[PDB]
């Protein structure tokens, strides 16, 4: 019986950047109007969590509870919440879908600005305060989700209600990395059957691009990485050719153009390296090739090219959460998963507990790690 | 009766960069296989001609006969030429349309690769030589057209056959600037009715962007130029709001975003300045705004931005000849002109003679000059 009451539970707190996370007993306040309190059962670590932890984000607010890929069960809801109720199985999402703002109503984008003025600064809309504290001191939320915790509080416009038979230690991946890569292909690029595709970076997101391209009927799916072992792992996701830039004196974009007689029809940058973003554009075919930025670059870094690349017909764009509408389409992706129409399981290479989260951070520097999933019960 | 003979005629020869054009008596060889010799009656000056006369082209292909906006009458054709014959009224195009190469057959671009390996280095495909000389000394072609002459030789895949009743001192403008601007809107951007658009640079190309946008049903048509005298002319072409960047302490992109509550639906850069190209991208609306590079930057200049601009929904692209297929659609543009559906006359602010071409070059520095048309008869 926890409705209307503070909950005390375990969470990993980041007190300062580039230092080990601390497991604490934190207090989680009840949900206010338009809010959902969620019992988080499984959560995965994403490089975006490490971006802010590693001090690379000048907007980083500390102390905070990181985490944004997760799945769990609603414990209670606040005033006026009707789309979910206690007991529902849910995926909290960094990308909200309010269906009422200028962006939601435009029909032109999947962005939503309803709760950005709070979630971007680690607080809640209804009272401009945080629902987390430890030893009497408030803690910042992160990305509107804060899932490295046994319980979190999120805005209702960011909660997807999913099939209650779907295994929660698998579908936690569908809150970020996998939909970002799939939708880069299906929504942003709109890749046609028979297309030639290049994928720069063969981590989780690049492998989901490969799956999206394979599902859509692409012909050549060329992976580019400096770690050739990543190619062996990538084969089951659809990568069917590989180039290591270190094997060639010519710049990688020229090697790709030579290999495809002119360049690829689509390219995808999945690392967040601006120098690789330039190479990805320049390897696109003259007259029509399109390059999609998928990885998130570090603050202040700029992409560059000579404008004749665009004047002679290449197109530069990018994707946020693969162009998907979270509350409407994340449940559809869970349906497809349950039908064996999209891969999820194969991305999960490690399973740890929340108490071992610092070991999970260490696995981010392991090439064989794609996604580590953490059980929050221990 | 000049068919098969060498013609001696007047032409403006550029012997060295940044030195005055020289009015010469030149020899024009007869056309070979797949070539067409054209009596040029009127030709207009374009910034691109002066861009090359000034060393911003790194190729240094001098002496040369510049010029690529012209209209005239076929004098003779070479072996194999069937689409035009002597007497036909024609516009030569710097953008070929062979209908047979990988680019033409793709259906995805208006670029054509058939003759560029020759026209790009100032010669003809058939024998890799020039058709121009002055007293034994060969002269490079320019852009496949070389229209600062009373006669020129071009490739048959570069000749548009037009309505014989159209006035040649007017439709010479349909060889470059006006279709570039119109097609940036209709073909590359595909601007929808109700759109808000921003146009950077209010010379000929940008005014044609305004006409294109007005015809397509755009709502707000915002002109941006550092010369506030250009606003009064631009109003005649559909611009209905104006910003001078020199009046603002803030970067112009942020001014535009504030003025349109988020940014424009489409922007067009019509100057060739890479810093303005960046501003045109960053003034596009988050989630969906699209920026088209229309102007040609100097060799080596790079465009730059922060990749989050693309990740959050903006699209960067560019256009060549407005996305028009030259042999097929330049005659259609002439028909639109004859039915008073597109403007052409209004862009012509000066009329001079080919003999006065150095005087006309100085007008390219005048804000009040849009297009100068030259009569080649003297
Ligand atoms: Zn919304
Ligand atoms: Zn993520
Ligand atoms: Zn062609
Ligand atoms: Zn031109």
């Amino acid at each position: 019986a926890t409705q209307g009451q503070v909950i005390t539970c375990k969470a990993a707190v980041a007190y300062e950047p580039n230092k080990p996370l601390v497991i604490e007993d934190v207090q989680v306040a009840p949900p206010q109007a338009g809010e959902v309190r969620i019992k988080i059962l499984y959560t995965a670590l994403c490089h975006t969590d490490a971006y802010t932890w590693s001090g690379k984000d000048p907007e980083g607010l500390f102390p905070c509870i990181l985490g944004h890929e997760a799945a769990g069960i609603v414990e209670s809801v606040g005033e006026g919440v009707t789309e979910v109720q206690a007991g529902d199985h849910v995926i909290p999402c960094y990308q909200a879908e309010c269906r009422e703002c200028k962006f939601c109503k435009s029909g032109k984008t999947n962005l939503c600005g309803k709760v950005r003025s709070a979630t971007g600064v680690g607080i809640m809309m209804n009272d401009r305060k945080s629902r987390f504290s430890v030893n009497g001191k408030p803690i910042y939320h992160f990305m509107g989700t804060s899932t490295f915790s046994q319980y979190t509080v999120v805005h209702d416009v960011s909660v997807a209600k999913i099939d209650p038979t779907a295994p929660l230690d698998k579908v936690c991946l569908l809150g970020c990395g996998v939909p970002t890569g799939l939708g880069a292909v299906w929504n942003t690029a709109k890749v046609e059957p028979g297309s030639n595709v290049a994928i720069f970076g063969l981590g989780t997101v690049g492998l989901a691009v490969a799956e999206g391209a394979k599902t859509a009927g692409a012909s050549r799916i060329i992976g580019i990485d400096i770690d050739s072992k990543k190619y062996e792992t990538a084969k089951k996701f659809g990568v069917n050719e590989f180039v290591n830039p270190k094997d060639h004196d010519k710049p990688i974009q020229e090697v790709i153009v030579d290999l495809t007689d002119g360049g690829v029809d689509y390219s995808f940058e999945c690392i967040g390296n601006v120098s690789v973003m330039r190479a990805a554009l320049e390897c696109c075919h003259k007259g029509w090739g399109t390059s999609v930025i998928v990885g998130v670059a570090a603050s202040g870094q700029e992409i560059s090219t000579r404008p004749f690349q665009l004047v002679t017909g290449r197109v530069w764009k990018g994707t946020a959460f693969g162009g998907f509408k979270s509350r409407t389409q994340v449940p559809w992706l869970v349906e497809k998963y349950m039908n064996k129409e999209i891969k999820v399981d194969e991305y999960i290479t490690h399973n740890l507990t929340l108490g071992e989260i610092n070991k999970a951070f260490d696995l981010l520097h392991e090439g064989t790690c794609l996604r580590c999933v953490l059980d929050t019960s221990k």
